């Protein structure tokens, strides 16, 4: 029956009935041209509406933000209209959903950028990894990332504004909250990490400079909507998609969190490790984070229900976001509550394709 995973939690402007959240999961099944959400995607989210909180797959704040074929956007009328149906479906089932907004930065390819030009980032350094495009038959394919163009100083205000606008669109689209994707090596993290940021202006160098952009974004969206509607996901400890967190990751992470706390935002979502290995968070560190943020804290990364109960019981985190278990178990809440077995995962269909391996996993 579990001790606390199934107890309500106030998350900013809304209230989750349980602490089992669905982590943001890129599935690359949107319509192109237009990067438009689909009815199928609506069904997928609706099947998982019993989650304490649904965090959508990463969504573009602009066309320039696009880095993967099939990923949705929230910048055009068509996209807004499609998302409105998806949030309505979730609400029809009494669920809550937040839209994760990102700008992929250097984790992109020129073929899917506006005008077919090079993607942008903090510096002109290749991410040295690959992204997902679609072939002539619409099938997902891996391709090496394009070397980025360093953003000009006078272009940064435009970036902040795209985030601001997307949040405004998210509000009209019916989303309950918004989660800024400031992790996993995407644009915001590109600026935060010294390994990917070699700028010599006020957006590079010190942690204060490196964190400038993300903080300007946080202030802009808090002003556009409301601080209790804002969430942010970070992955400040370890290495992700080739972007590490610098020689003083812990101290830099604590600085960022204290700054975020000043805005009084809804929640802090901590992605502890990427899909590959990663040194685990020490309780000492969890305590330092805990005492610096006064909003909800969500833990994530290969979590087990037992680990969730342990850390929530110790009062270190408030909720847990499950990724892969949610892909395969729409009614994960009921299964964890009843201690039932889960459906096996089918990794080959995580990205692209159709209903198979998407709205395919049965509920109890
Ligand atoms: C197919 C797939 C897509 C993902 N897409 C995103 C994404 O868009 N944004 C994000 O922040 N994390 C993303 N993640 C990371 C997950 O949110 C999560 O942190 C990760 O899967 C670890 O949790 P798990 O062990 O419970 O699956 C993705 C993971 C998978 C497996
Ligand atoms: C899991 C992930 C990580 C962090 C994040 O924020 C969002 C995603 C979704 C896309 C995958 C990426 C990891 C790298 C992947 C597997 C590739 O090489 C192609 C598809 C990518």
């Amino acid at each position: 029956s579990a001790e606390k995973l199934f107890t309500p939690l106030k998350v900013g402007a809304v209230t989750a009935p349980n602490r089992v959240f669905m982590a943001p999961l890129t599935r690359l099944r949107s319509i192109e041209p237009g990067d438009i959400p689909t009815p199928l995607m609506g069904e997928y989210y609706r099947q998982r509406a019993s989650a304490g909180l649904i965090i959508s797959e990463a969504t573009q704040i602009s066309a320039q933000a696009k880095g993967y074929a099939g990923a949705p956007g929230l910048h055009s009328p068509e996209q807004i209209a499609a998302w409105k149906k998806i949030t309505a479906g979730v609400h029809a089932e009494d669920g809550r959903i937040a839209v994760q907004l990102w700008h992929t930065g250097r984790i992109s390819h020129s073929s899917i950028q506006p005008g077919g030009q090079a993607p942008v980032s903090a510096s002109a350094l290749n991410a040295n990894t690959r992204t997902s495009l679609r072939d002539e038959n619409g099938n997902a394919i891996r391709v090496d990332t394009t070397t980025p163009r360093a953003l000009e100083l006078d272009e940064i205000p435009g970036i902040v504004n795209d985030f601001r606008q997307a949040v405004a669109n998210a509000r009209e689209a019916g989303f309950d909250l918004v989660e800024l994707h400031s992790a996993h090596g995407y644009l915001l993290h590109q600026f935060l990490s010294p390994s990917s940021n070699q700028r010599t202006d006020q957006y590079g160098g010190s942690v204060e400079n490196r964190a400038r952009l993300v903080l300007e974004v946080v202030d802009a969206v808090c002003n556009e909507w409301s601080a209790d509607r804002i969430g942010i996901r970070v992955s400040p400890i370890g290495t992700f998609q080739n972007v590490d967190n610098g020689p003083n990751e812990e101290a830099d992470a604590l600085y960022l969190i204290e700054e975020l706390a000043k805005r009084g935002i809804a929640y802090l979502h901590m992605s502890e490790t990427d899909l590959a290995g990663g040194k685990p968070y020490s309780e000492a560190f969890r305590q330092k984070v805990r005492e610096r943020f006064h909003g909800v804290i969500i833990g994530a990364g290969a979590y087990t229900a037992e680990k969730a109960e342990d850390l929530i019981g110790k009062g270190l985190i408030d909720a847990v976001a499950f990724g892969r278990d949610y892909i395969a178990n729409p009614d994960l809440v009921a299964r964890l509550q009843k201690k039932a077995e889960l459906n096996p995962q089918r990794p080959e269909s995580f990205y692209g394709g159709g209903a198979e391996g998407y709205t395919d996993y049965p509920s109890l």
